[PDB]
């Protein structure tokens, strides 16, 4: 029986209920393997604290995402780039830590207007996104395939602008987690599967990136 280290409470990665993309990705590669699927379930040190499995996180990558940039929709047209001179006097959200951080501080974009969210609401991701429904804040920058399914959720209309002219890196490849023979039999699955996999990903919103 495939167990896989999930979190019962991280939408749109996974849920208890199993409506999270991947939750439908694990169903997938417990049905590829011919085999039933059950959870080891909890909270986002994880992975040494956490079955076999873990879907985001090494095997092949399965796809590749960036964290990307939320704004309401007609606020900031054509906005791509972190250096942008709209975003001086501009309200920006992000999670303390995350990659990004180092541009902001490496553009001057330090102080009142950064509003950094400590790693109501189910994650911390929400609630930036919810922020930003509620103009607490004008600009977000958050994982990609978080924002994507969280943008949709948030009641009001939004642009996701991956963030790719950035000079650490802010893109990355998502493979999953493990027994190297065990990782062959997940590569065989994922170079099998692709098809379906890559349209849970899409229908979650999330931002797929080539290469």
């Amino acid at each position: 029986v495939l167990r896989v280290c999930s979190d019962p409470g991280n939408m749109p990665f996974s849920e208890r209920k199993g409506g999270g993309f991947e939750n439908k990705i694990a169903q997938i590669v417990a049905d590829e393997l011919k085999v039933k699927l059950r959870y080891y379930w909890l909270t986002q040190g994880f992975v040494r604290n956490t079955c076999d499995l873990i879907i985001g996180t090494a095997t092949n990558p399965y796809y590749r995402s960036a964290y990307v940039l939320v704004a309401r929709k007609g606020e900031l047209a054509d906005l791509k780039r972190l250096d942008d001179p709209r975003l001086k006097d501009r309200q920006i959200g992000i999670i303390a830590g995350t990659p990004p951080s180092n541009r902001l501080s490496e553009l001057k974009l330090v102080g009142e207007r950064i509003h950094a969210y400590a790693p109501k609401h189910q994650t911390v991701a929400a609630e930036v996104i919810a922020d930003l429904a509620e103009k607490k804040i004008d600009v977000a920058i958050l994982w990609g395939p978080a924002a994507g399914w969280l943008a949709k959720q948030s009641g009001v209309p939004m642009d996701v602008v991956p963030l790719l002219h950035e000079p650490p890196p802010l893109t990355f490849r998502v493979s999953m987690g493990v027994e190297n023979d065990w990782k062959r039999s997940l590569n065989t699955v994922l170079r099998k599967r692709k098809a379906d996999i890559e349209a849970v990903l899409r229908e979650y919103e999330v931002p797929l990136l080539a290469e």
